[PDB]
DNA sequence: CTGGCCCTCGCTGTCAAAATTGCGGCTGGGTGTGCGCCCCCACCCCCTTTTATAGCCCCCCTTC
């Protein structure tokens, strides 16, 4: 977290690594945003069919 | 026997809904993963006594 530059690299981690990623069974999976409808808004459709 | 009319009823067309199968072609990577409850029946363990052994540990007593 608080890490600086020169902390990380004695470390073996590299500084410009963005972060963001979880470590699981030592691969790096990465949680991609999953977009959804919004809640709690009334929302009027056009069903034709 | 013949003919005009309205009736229950038999059958049909028509509309509708539920049920049904398929949704391009090759390819290359990587990465992960594999009941349940409540009851009845056999079998075994602990209840108890004895005694030696010693480290460990609970409990009560005593100190200040």
């Amino acid at each position: 977290n608080g890490l600086t530059d020169r902390d990380l690299c004695e470390l073996n981690e590299c500084p410009l690594d963005p972060g963001g990623y979880f470590i699981i069974n030592g691969s790096e999976k990465v949680l991609i945003a999953q977009e959804k409808m919004a809640t709690n808004t009334v929302y009027v459709f056009a069903k034709k069919d």
